[PDB]
DNA sequence: GGTCAGGTCAGGTCA
């Protein structure tokens, strides 16, 4: 019932100099090449695929067919997204048999299943580890995007931030020995990074940890009055204001970093004892009073705010932060709308100087990062109507909110869906459920709230783009999953696909009807069933066209029938962005090639 | 057969 093959690193193992004799002694020409190509001779340019052609003789498969089936999946391989998975049948179904010295010699119908391990072999002992030899895979918490980058200069990255952050003395070496809690690492986000923690396993702990973690979290709702649901708080206010909105959103850099411990620790032992007592008090103080971390065999002491990787950091920092918020923010005009997430404020007054205020405000109370704020205010270098705030887009002048999409240019879209799951496995055999286990609604159903669909301060026009940008992040997905589905399910049936797509698109209008009919508004005017419908086919019509020539027939099924009349009660909506591709999503690459 | 709360999972969002 195990049909899946994770795509890790690791799942790989360390190879041994010799294969045993279950196996053919072919492959030890592979692992001597192997001790060849540890041999130190790399360049600063090599290719996966290059070298490994020079590690594993033609010989092995004979046909350049064969070659090219087992080095797409290692290209796959070389280009994987996190989690990602596919069929061990992939590895030796359609195979030319025939074709294979090697495999002569055996009864032909007994083969099968010997070649698919070991092709499951040269993956494990040569492939993983000669990928592991010279990069580092990195989350960049971008969907599941994964960056590889050569060992050499993430290990160079890592040590000049390492003596950066010895120079000013965040990190100084302990050596009264005590025992680290967990290992640093240096993650890259952009020009700036990210120094956390990976946590030692300290088993029963974590029982312990949620339990700490979960009272300061009732204490926080309880003494600090909740900043609000940042709909509601928006709602109220656009209400209030008829005269043009005035904001910002800005971002605090390194929250954590510039905690002050004495003040934090102030406010642990202010804390009244009945919420939390004094023993469990005691042992937070020392325990964000003393971090110590493991770096090459050697153990240091973080002095600057609080550590990120900590289970307690997250929540203590909003403890902090709520303090402050009640230090700082108490008295605000009640005409104005604030809320914060964590180290991210958005403030909107109908008066400017009252907005440039509350900037030379939270400036002088802590180091931001200018680059990141966004504001409508005059005097401004580069000053905009649309504020990005906590996966939103808020126009301040029209009062309309979009959905904000974090699609860099030439970001590889499959990354952004987990199509795999290795708790529970399909057989090679079942492509539908497949599918459908794929599109369901739940996945998207973030993009499926009040927020996008309220008709309260929203157009029908922008509760028509949200649908379909969301309609567009679906085909993207169908897009993939299709893909996903030639390369390792190789169907050749597609006559049932027409069918699960109609279904969603009902289902998944029927619930929009559902919240736009829940969220009515003064600005509603009439939406109809099928013009919902309508939308999101022209959505995927949108989307399929980026690959014609697989989908001609697809286009060409949908083409006919499913009513796309776009005349919607409204005699404005431009209609233009509904029958194209956004410009957002028309960049982003689908395809996959093996870079490095 | 009709609810419920409780428990788990799932793919997603935010920081
Ligand atoms: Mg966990
Ligand atoms: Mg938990």
């Amino acid at each position: 019932m195990v049909h899946y093959y994770r795509l890790s690193l690791k799942s790989r193992q360390k190879a041994p100099k010799i294969v045993n004799s279950k196996y053919n002694s072919i492959l030890n020409i592979a692992l001597k090449n192997f001790r060849l190509c540890k041999k130190h001779k790399t360049k600063k340019p090599v290719q996966i695929l290059a070298l490994l052609q020079e590690i594993i003789p033609k010989s092995y498969f004979g046909t350049t067919t064969n070659l090219k089936r087992f080095y797409k999946v290692v290209e796959k391989i070389l280009t994987q997204s996190s989690f990602e998975c596919i069929h061990l049948s992939v590895l030796h179904k359609c195979y030319d048999y025939d074709a294979i010295p090697w495999l002569q010699n055996v009864e032909p119908n007994l083969r099968p299943k010997l070649l698919l391990k070991h092709n499951l072999f040269l993956l494990d002992n040569i492939v993983k580890p000669i990928i592991a030899f010279y990069y580092k895979p990195i989350k960049t918490l971008n969907g599941h995007e994964i960056k590889f980058i050569r060992k050499e200069e993430y290990i160079s990255f890592e040590s000049k931030v390492f003596h950066k952050l010895k120079k000013m003395k965040y990190l100084v070496e302990v050596q009264d020995e005590v025992k680290p809690r967990g290992v640093l690492n240096i993650i890259p986000k952009q020009d700036n990074f990210r120094a956390i923690v990976s946590i030692f396993p300290d088993s029963a702990r974590k029982p312990f940890f949620k339990l700490l973690t979960s009272k300061i979290y009732k204490v926080l709702e309880e003494k600090y009055k909740t900043s609000g649901s940042l709909y509601t708080c928006w709602s109220e206010f656009t209400q209030k204001t008829q005269g043009q909105i005035y904001g910002i959103k800005v971002d605090i850099r390194d929250a954590a970093g510039n905690v002050k411990i004495p003040v934090l620790c102030k406010l642990i032992q202010s804390i009244p004892t009945h919420l939390l007592d004094s023993e469990k008090k005691n042992f937070i103080v020392d325990h964000i009073s003393n971090q110590f971390v493991a770096f090459r065999r050697k153990i240091y002491k973080w002095n600057h705010g609080l550590l990120q990787g900590d289970p307690l950091s997250g929540c203590l920092c909003e403890l902090y932060m709520a303090f402050m918020d009640r230090l700082y923010f108490s008295n605000l005009d009640k005409d104005a709308f604030i809320h914060r997430t964590v180290d991210d404020y958005f403030f909107c007054s109908p008066h400017p100087h009252k907005v440039y205020d509350f900037e030379l405000l939270i400036k002088g109370v802590y180091q931001v990062n200018p680059t990141k704020t966004r504001t409508n205010l005059p005097t401004h270098r580069h000053p905009q109507d649309e504020i990005p705030y906590c996966g939103k887009i808020f126009n301040l002048t029209t009062r309309q909110v979009r959905t904000l999409y974090k699609l860099p240019p030439n970001y590889e879209i499959r990354h952004k869906f987990k199509l795999w799951n290795f708790n529970n496995q399909i057989s090679d055999d079942n492509p539908a459920r497949f599918l459908q286990k794929a599109m369901d609604f739940p996945f998207i159903c973030n993009s499926f709230t009040k927020f996008e669909f309220n008709t309260v301060f929203n157009d029908q026009r922008t509760v028509f783009a949200n649908f379909y940008d969301a309609m567009i992040c679906v085909a993207y997905k169908f897009d993939a999953a299709m893909m996903a589905l030639r390369t390792s399910f190789l169907v050749n049936d597609f006559g049932f696909i027409w069918l699960v797509l109609s279904s969603t698109v009902r289902a998944y209008a029927s619930r929009a009807f559902k919240k736009i009919v829940t969220y009515k508004g003064g600005k509603y005017r009439k939406v109809t069933f099928q013009c919902l419908k309508s939308i999101a086919w022209r959505a995927f019509l949108a989307v399929l066209k980026r690959r014609t020539e697989i989908y001609k027939g697809l286009i060409d099924r949908i083409k006919s029938r499913e009513k796309l009349t776009m005349k919607f009660h409204d005699g404005e909506v431009d209609a233009s962005y509904f029958c194209k591709l956004p410009e957002k999503f028309r960049f982003v690459k689908i395809n996959r090639k093996a870079s490095i």
